[PDB]
């Protein structure tokens, strides 16, 4: 449920565009909220996506205050993340990050993805643009309810699983260590031939052990790729050593 009347919401500033629109605002003139308004060209699937997200609780997953369904265009009321999306945050603060901080960002995404893996929830579009930065550089996964991030099963047969998200996490790991760089920059049809031949280059900030995990995520077979539960302890071992 969690229905919010449009009078309870106050629109302050437009922060995002495309997709639909992201606005900075206030709910009941008290809480800083991120209002995600739908674009003209589905209303039912948009409301369904929020209901799934409201039933999944993890410190590394974005939380919703409620939904505004009364007036069209409809909108979802999210908790405001101070530092925006991960993809933009990495590019703006480029050259200021340490390898320890970048691995910590990857561990935050892996924590939320391990919870979704156990709950049998598949994130069909896992990328740095779909991750948010909050207080004290904490990373939260968003929109859990684009051939560059897609696995061979996805771009050829549309087979979605938790192991296909592992591939997307591998590309996400590349985006973090390269400090917000665009993967395969190169059309979607051209990227298919490069992946099928048998990958993304090793970023300067990423070590041999970090890049080894990225290739484990980039395995041709889904069964060869490690599970998010295994990846979490694997990434934690690198942080200690
Ligand atoms: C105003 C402060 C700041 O510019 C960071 C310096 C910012 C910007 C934000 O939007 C970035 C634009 N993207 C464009 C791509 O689609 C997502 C939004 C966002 C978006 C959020 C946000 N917080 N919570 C949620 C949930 C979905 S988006 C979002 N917080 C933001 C903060």
């Amino acid at each position: 449920g969690s229905v919010i009347d449009p009078s309870e919401l106050t629109f302050v500033q437009e922060i995002g565009s495309g997709q639909g629109l992201v606005h900075l605002g206030y709910w009941l003139n008290k809480d800083k909220v991120a209002i995600k308004t739908i674009r003209e060209g589905s209303e039912e699937d948009f409301i369904e996506e929020a209901e799934v997200m409201m039933k999944l609780s993890h410190p590394k997953l974005v939380q919703l205050y409620g939904v505004c369904l009364e007036q069209a265009p409809i909108c979802l009321v999210f908790e405001f993340m101070e530092h925006g999306c991960l993809s933009d945050y990495l590019r703006t603060q480029r050259g200021l990050f340490a390898a320890e901080t970048l691995l910590g960002m990857c561990l935050d995404v892996c924590e939320g993805m391990a919870y979704l893996e156990e709950a049998c929830v598949i994130h069909r579009d896992l990328a740095a643009r779909n991750c948010l930065v909050g207080e004290n550089q904490v990373i939260k996964v968003s929109d859990f309810g684009p051939v560059k991030w897609a696995s061979p099963e996805v771009f050829s047969f549309s087979r979605y699983s938790s192991k296909s998200d592992v591939w997307s996490f591998g590309v996400l790991m590349w985006e973090v260590f390269s400090e917000g760089k665009i993967p395969y920059e190169r059309s979607n049809s051209e990227v298919v031939e490069d992946i099928s031949t048998g990958r993304l280059y090793k970023p300067r900030l990423a070590s041999t052990h970090v890049y080894q995990i990225m290739n484990h995520c980039w395995k041709e077979r889904p069964e060869d790729r490690p599970a998010f539960s295994r990846l979490l302890r694997q990434l934690a071992e690198i942080a200690e050593s």
